[PDB]
């Protein structure tokens, strides 16, 4: 039931984890690089998910803020995206936010 | 003043008001024709566009995420790609729709 969904609409959870929904973390251009082993294993059941999720864009923001392209290639047709989301450094939590995000960025380098 | 990434554009609060002018620069959005820019989530093809926007889980799962410090602040960066389903009956309509919007600003009067 979880795996029936198009990839961009999947919701990772302990039962259907980040690796299962979105592939092994890793270094390549269109492979995901985000998550330490606890997030990878728990998905949205991760205890600090909401403090990560506060940075994800709404659908309107996703198409409003991003640089969208379309590439047709031997594998299919791909909607490419790029953008950046500013952290609020007025937020007393800003320090914590950074540390939490950096915990998960490229964390895969540190384990098998 | 919701966080920018949480805003939702509508006729009352439009793509330009919410996310700024469409343009060539790396901090600007390039997506939307004049009608989508005016209507936001009221746009008559919104559902067919939104079908490609990632869940929170998917945004963080699929993307290459980074963090950069610049004079304007600290930025969570993201890049990646969302494969269209070839075998969907509506694939061809999706292509047309996407083409209508990507860098549409280049032809605005
Ligand atoms: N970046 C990106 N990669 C994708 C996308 N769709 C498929 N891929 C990659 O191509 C592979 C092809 O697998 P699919 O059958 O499309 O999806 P799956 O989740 O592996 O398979 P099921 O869960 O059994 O449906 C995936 O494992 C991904 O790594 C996408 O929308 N974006």
């Amino acid at each position: 039931e979880a795996s029936k969904k198009p990839r961009q609409k999947r919701t990772a959870t302990k039962a259907y984890n980040v690796t299962q929904a979105f592939g092994r973390r890793g270094p390549e251009q269109t492979q995901g690089n985000f998550g330490d082993q606890e997030l990878i294993r728990q998905g949205t059941d991760y205890k600090h998910w909401p403090q990560i999720a506060q940075f994800a864009p709404s659908a309107s923001a996703f198409f409003g803020m991003s640089r969208i392209g379309m590439e047709v290639t031997p594998s299919g047709t791909w909607l490419t995206y790029t953008g950046a989301i500013k952290l609020d450094d007025k937020d007393p939590n800003f320090k914590d936010q950074v540390i939490l995000l950096n915990k998960h960025i490229d964390a895969y380098k540190t384990f098998p």
